[PDB]
């Protein structure tokens, strides 16, 4: 609510934002502030999951700071930019309770640790293009350092290699330094990595998840089992004796 | 045309993946909402991201695998357009690696494995 | 998903042939200072 009541990039107060000062939404900028304030200071206290909580805490107080102390517009968005990202990555983690919800973060969890795996090794298959085009291109906008040429080539990968726009237009106004070699890694790229690597990692999601629904009808049980038996240790006696019942009626 | 041998299997296999990415969203949503939530703080000078519905929207498009990487990174960073660099190429690869890259195979392996 | 039957044996594998490739290798006395007959272990 803090983010799409005010532009990205202005300064703000609970008096409102900065441009010139103005007042429209003071109100519900001064509530909103001092909820996440309140929600981040205890969050620390009830301090992936637990490395995630301190990125979303030190950081959403940044984005709240003018609540009490003024500092930087780009420090506070920049902020801003990294905590609300977090938020939202961070509240899948929390929908692992719900019965139908949980089973999606299972198959999320198992191919997120399958394509890291894969990165370990495959890294080194980036690295070979991204400094070979850096050779071959470096007249272009798009790969004038090794970085930016390193962040094209993985960009590169989905099957969008921008051919005419920096292979055969270039050719053809003779701006390709070393023609037979740019086009012979442009096929050499087309083959490994948007099609070699891209159909294993297919390879590997199917393989995996097609596991993971092979278990799925008890994981759903084993995980709410977990997380009942896990509340029973940590709930007081009485509360579960007052709380707990030994037997109920249904009306279908 | 489910009253034909001849079609209602292949409506069976689009009932059965339709509602498969139904449940998914109940979750993934939450994804969607935080690159479309970011992008609209890191990208925030250009047309394509000017609203957060606009960029949300275009967080959607992006999903299958077309990122307009040239055309709203690179070539905003090299006239200095980007607010935020070192952040804004940051949450591209977060976005290619969890979205056109991980989600884009986890629904391929919903599919195949249901069909 | 036809590798991935036998990954959970080829990689014991690929570690076994490699292993033996250089105990074939590295000279008959190396093996005999190296090649300890027992190891403990600190859980
Ligand atoms: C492992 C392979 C897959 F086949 C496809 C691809 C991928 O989606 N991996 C996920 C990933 C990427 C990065 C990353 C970060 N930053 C950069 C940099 F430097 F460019 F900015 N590059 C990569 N980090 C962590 C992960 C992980 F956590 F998910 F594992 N990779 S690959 O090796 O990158 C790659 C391979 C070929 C190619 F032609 C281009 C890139
Ligand atoms: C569940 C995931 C999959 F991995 C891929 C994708 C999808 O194809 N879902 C189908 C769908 C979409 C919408 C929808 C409507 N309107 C908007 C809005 F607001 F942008 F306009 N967005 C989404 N409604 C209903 C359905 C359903 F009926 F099929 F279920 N989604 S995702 O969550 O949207 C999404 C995830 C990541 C990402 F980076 C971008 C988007």
């Amino acid at each position: 609510i803090l983010v799409v009541n005010i532009k990205p990039g202005m300064a703000f107060n609970s008096t409102g934002i900065i441009n010139i000062l103005d007042t429209t939404n003071s109100y519900l900028i001064k509530t909103c502030m001092i909820l996440v304030f309140l929600s981040s200071i205890f969050g620390y206290c009830k301090e992936i999951s637990n490395v995630l909580e301190w990125i979303i805490y030190t950081t959403g107080i940044i984005f709240v700071l003018p609540l009490f102390v003024e500092i930087p517009a780009h420090l506070q968005w920049q902020c801003g930019a990294i905590a609300v990202y977090f938020y939202w990555m961070n509240f899948l983690l929390y929908l692992q309770r719900f019965e139908n919800c949980g089973i999606f973060i299972v198959m999320l969890e198992v191919i997120l640790k399958t394509l890291l795996r894969s990165t370990v090794v495959f890294i080194f298959l980036l690295l070979a293009f991204g400094l070979s085009f850096y050779i071959l291109l470096n007249l272009q906008d798009p790969f004038s350092s090794p970085l930016l040429s390193i962040i094209q080539t993985f960009s590169m990968m989905l099957g969008d290699i921008n051919y005419r726009e920096s292979f055969l237009e270039p050719y053809l106004r003779n701006e390709l330094a070393h023609p037979v070699l740019s086009f012979a890694q442009l096929v050499s790229f087309t083959i490994f990595v948007p099609i070699v690597l891209m159909n294993l990692l297919i390879g590997l999601a199917v393989g995996d998840i097609a596991d993971v629904q092979k278990h799925a009808s008890l994981k759903r049980i084993a995980m709410q089992v977990e997380l009942h038996t896990s509340l029973e240790k940590k709930l007081p006696l009485w509360f579960l004796r007052k709380v707990d019942q030994k037997s109920t009626i249904v009306y279908p």
